[PDB]
């Protein structure tokens, strides 16, 4: 059953902002999320090095980009570490780093929206594009979980009994705006990929039409 949770009010403060800008990078989300999908993947390759066994549930290392024209959703699939039920209430809502909190004095003292670029905004700049976003993870010391926010100063998660499981590793949907469709386009997708992906030291693919092209 659904658990709601608050998020921390400098968070809420930041989708805040990044809900109502009009600063006009939008694309730079997909950076974010990359970054995002290459950190989880270097934890679980660092754990995994030592001991071999906690690569089981999933043998390979990937990162997968899925638009979906049907649904109007982009979907950023990896399978890195993951997050615990615990890790996704601690890390994406209820707790405010001091780097969150030290961009939000700066930008409000300063004005310069050119700072979500310049420092970025991690993974909320999801709330550019998209008008909700779904976070389903599975990590290897827990069950599989999802995570659910449009962004109403609340979110929810659930143990997760209806999506395909996962093994190990984290799914980031994006159901975007009505205006942002030009992320759905390959080959937006494989330029802004292009751009960040030089030193992601993972395989990245692209579902296209079905098949999957690589991206490096
Ligand atoms: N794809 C992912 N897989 C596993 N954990 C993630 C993923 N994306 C985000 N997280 C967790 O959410 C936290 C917050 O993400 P973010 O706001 O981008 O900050 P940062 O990138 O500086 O860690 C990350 O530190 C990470 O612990």
């Amino acid at each position: 059953s659904t658990e709601t949770f608050a998020f921390n009010a400098d968070i809420r403060q930041l989708m805040s902002l990044i809900i109502n800008t009009f600063y006009s990078n939008k694309e730079i989300f997909l950076r974010e999320l990359i970054s995002n999908a290459s950190d989880a993947l270097d934890k679980i390759r660092y754990e995994s090095i030592t001991d071999t066994q906690k690569l089981s549930a999933e043998p390979e290392f990937f990162i997968r980009i899925i638009p979906d024209k049907t649904n109007n959703t982009l979907t950023i699939e990896d399978s890195g570490i993951g997050m615990t039920k615990n890790d996704l209430i601690n890390n994406l809502g209820t707790i405010a780093r001091s780097g969150t909190k030290a961009f939000m004095e700066a930008i409000q003292a300063s004005g310069d929206i050119s700072m979500i670029g310049q420092f970025g905004v991690g993974f909320y700049s999801a709330y550019l594009v998209a008008d909700h976003v779904v976070v389903i993870s599975k990590n290897n010391d827990d069950e599989q979980y999802v995570w659910e926010s449009a962004a109403g100063g609340s979110f929810t998660v659930t143990k997760d009994e209806t999506n395909e499981k996962l093994g190990r590793g984290t799914k980031i949907i994006l159901h975007l705006k009505e205006d942002q469709l030009e992320y759905l386009e390959e080959k937006r997708i494989k330029d802004l990929v292009k751009k960040h992906s030089e030193f992601i030291s993972f395989p990245i693919k692209l579902y296209c039409e079905h098949e999957w092209e690589e991206l490096n």
